[PDB]
């Protein structure tokens, strides 16, 4: 079905399940069906020139893929496969950086219909990572393949 | 010649950036125009039995900075990554490695252009491999070698 895990529990999962992610201090601000918002703290994630390291920005952009899948898709029937991800670093990322990712229920229905019928469906997430002033510091594009069990 | 002695270059590569240090990334070879790094599988696993995508990205991305440390005046210039594509080929199990190079001539062209114009771009197209030599991921990235601007300018 599409019943997401109880929120508070899902937040701990998102922030702690993967040690690599847990060590970065990544926090989940919102975990809803069709909408996730995460925050990567600047502290501890700085690079060699006073801004967020590219790998931390990548992690922030990558996580919504799995988080949004769990809150929006029927995980008992399908599973996601990430084919590739592209990051564009537009400006120095200073302070805490956030990202929002959306996929409405209608889109999920179309995708799962296709995945169910043909065995797989392709979809993507194009996100904007923003700083405290709302400026876009980086943009990501991730190509996913919805696969049926 | 070498812009930095080996142990110092290795220390900077593995520890200058805390995010990288925490991952346990190790430099196997660091020389002008050539670097080889290794990301341990232990501690970098995702929830499904293979290396987390973020660890793969870090391994694939760092060669840009490592080559900078071994090939250029690392006080006069600094590197930045502009854009990068990472393609996942198969679950990455065990320790994963990557190697990258810049020929002598390209190094000269880059420092000259960065010195005269303030910036110069260089790209890297790399393959990450597991202990059996299987290609687990492939990346393409654009970096910029930049000179420090004069404060107040």
């Amino acid at each position: 079905g599409h019943m997401p895990l109880p929120t508070e529990l899902a937040r701990h999962l998102t922030e702690e399940k993967i040690a690599f992610v847990q060590r970065s201090g990544l926090r989940a601000e919102v975990l809803e069906p069709g909408y996730v918002r995460l925050r990567m703290p600047g502290a501890g994630n700085e690079n060699h020139i006073g801004s967020m390291y590219a790998g931390a920005l990548f992690t922030l952009a990558e996580l919504p893929g799995g988080a949004l899948f769990l809150t929006s898709f029927d995980s008992a029937r399908f599973y996601p496969i990430v084919k590739e991800m592209t990051l564009r670093f537009r400006r120095p990322a200073k302070g805490d950086i956030r990202v929002e990712a959306r996929l409405d229920a209608e889109r999920i229905r179309q995708l799962e219909t296709e995945a169910g019928e043909r065995g797989k469906a392709e979809y993507s997430l194009e996100l904007q990572l923003t700083d405290e002033q709302g400026e876009v510091v980086a943009e990501s594009a991730a190509l996913y393949q919805l696969r049926s069990h």
